[PDB]
């Protein structure tokens, strides 16, 4: 949550959102094979990610589990898990294929992995 980082918010292909959660997520692959992580914050930093998204015309989509999941298993500049792999490139398919306001609700099209989940979950 710096400075340096709400500075590469412009470079995002897409924030993953929905306490608030948001997370930047760009794909280049001269760099990586997976999508990455430049920016990412919870509540009010959540909201300034979005709102310099916006300001660049950013798409931002809703889709809360892929959303959390993300930001609790990736670090600034970091890849996404592969289990994480098809649920982002879906959602950058949808995004690179819009044509030329609240968040695109997107439904995930399968389960986000259970080792991926259950961040805050009491377990007995």
């Amino acid at each position: 949550a710096q400075r340096r980082m709400m500075a590469e918010v412009p470079n995002a292909d897409v924030i993953v959102v929905n306490e608030h959660y948001a997370v930047a997520v760009k794909y280049d692959v001269k760099r990586s094979a997976a999508p990455f992580v430049i920016a990412k914050g919870v509540d009010d930093v959540a909201f300034k990610i979005r709102e310099v998204a916006r300001e660049y015309n950013i798409a931002i989509v809703s889709a809360p589990p892929l959303a959390r999941a993300i930001y609790h298993t990736t670090k600034l500049d970091q890849q996404i898990p592969e289990g994480l792999f098809t649920a982002v490139a879906q959602v950058l398919a949808y995004v690179f294929q819009l044509r030329q306001r609240k968040p695109i609700p997107i439904p995930l099209n399968q389960p986000i992995p259970d080792d991926l989940k259950y961040h805050h979950h009491h377990h007995h």
